[PDB]
């Protein structure tokens, strides 16, 4: 079971992590990979992951929105030039969350989907959320720094480099989100999902989560849920997708 | 022996790689890591790596230079806004190789060394070579897309995300270069080198290298060389380092 990769990484941090300062235990440089074949959706079972949050927050970023009032009014907790902005309007001057950016900055997402369709074998289908000229971003920068899509044998795969991740909450959430982005984009482009590959720089556990994490990691994982994309109407762009287009089947977390 | 990680990755591509078009065999998503402790320098032994090239080309990028005439006149084969430019002048308008950029764009390298000194525990010591607004870059973009430094227990480590790498020539070269950057920066900042962690998106073998690669991978690796930093005068910035500051000991490739 691939959740073991997550649990082993947690065990590793608990047993051999460094102490650095809120304190943490940490290691540097880790990888986990999850198959998305046969509708597998790597939503962790050893502790319930906020699925509705994953979905709404991904669709929100894909709309390029930056106003957490949208999310709040959907049961999910101005944010600045966070992910969606960088994804969809890279290099634009960021003003306010209530403002318009159509035709400003580089739409890396549109560019990635186009490349997937015209040149699926491309090695340059990269999307970056890291802009060192954006001082606002740079004072509280994205944890998930960059990702790459790959098409091989009709399967869309994704690799994401995460500079820092908390194992307790953030990392499981992020596995879900990028897995869901791959599934969403696979559907949009007529492909089947392949794999999500997660690369981590700093991987840390918070001290106040130690006790709970060590109970969690003796639980045997359960088979991952399945995720089906069944749009309620036509979807020609990624911002068009709605929460309801996704049926989560067999999710049974401890 | 950590070179086995390289050889196993090659075997894996040979045996289970996809065929995509000059043809290649390829897999997506791989990791290798190399300890830089006790002066270990991961210069591959199963086939000689162009050490002089590694060094000169790293020092060249660290000077922010973009004119391959500098390299040519040092026995190593306008390049545009390649690595050094992005590293040292991110977001500046790139004009010519013969031109000056002091005070233009973000000096991510200087920013990274400063962070290493003031806030070694930082999780945001990231350097990106990926600028999707730079159409010139984007027509022939960097393979080594981003890297992160980490300081833990007095040891500098580095992780680099490479979007595409040829196993034959490019990947061994790149392992050397980032390992050497870590050693160089470790010395400059008073730290000891830790580890180089290599994350790869597309990892490919060229068809015309298949036969040679399969002979190569039956050779038992030899212990890696050691690398010592012994500057011939004072070094207060990374662009100051010279080829001669580095003594390579015990390099014996097949
Ligand atoms: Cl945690
Ligand atoms: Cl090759």
């Amino acid at each position: 079971h691939p959740e073991h990769q997550y649990l082993d990484l947690v065990k590793h941090i608990l047993e051999n992590g460094a102490r650095r300062m809120t304190g943490t235990l940490s290691v540097f440089g880790a990888t986990m990979r999850f198959s998305l074949e046969d509708n597998t959706f790597p939503l962790l079972t050893t502790r319930r992951v906020f699925y509705r949050g994953v979905v709404e927050e991904l669709l929100f970023f894909l709309r390029g929105e930056t106003d957490s009032k949208v999310l709040e009014k959907k049961g999910v907790r101005d944010l600045g030039p966070i992910y969606g902005f960088q994804w969809r309007h890279f290099g634009a001057r960021y003003e306010t969350s209530a403002s318009s950016y159509e035709g400003k900055g580089v739409d890396q997402i549109a560019s990635a989907i186009a490349a997937i369709r015209a040149n699926p074998a491309s090695r340059r289908i990269v999307v970056s959320a890291w802009n060192p000229t954006d001082l606002g971003s740079m004072a509280l920068p994205p944890c998930h720094v960059l990702f790459q899509f790959n098409v091989t044998d009709g399967k869309l795969s994704c690799a994401m480099y995460q500079r820092s991740g908390d194992m307790g909450l953030g990392v499981p959430f992020n596995i879900a989100s990028y897995s869901l982005l791959t599934i969403l984009v696979a559907h949009l482009t007529g492909l089947q999902p392949g794999e999500f590959v997660h690369f981590l720089g700093d991987a840390h556990v918070y001290l106040d989560h130690v006790d709970s994490l060590r109970q969690q990691i003796q639980r045997p994982p359960r088979a991952f849920p399945k995720l089906f994309v069944s749009p309620k109407g036509p979807r020609t762009e990624p911002e068009h997708f709605q929460y309801e287009d996704f049926e989560l089947v067999g999710y049974d977390p401890h």
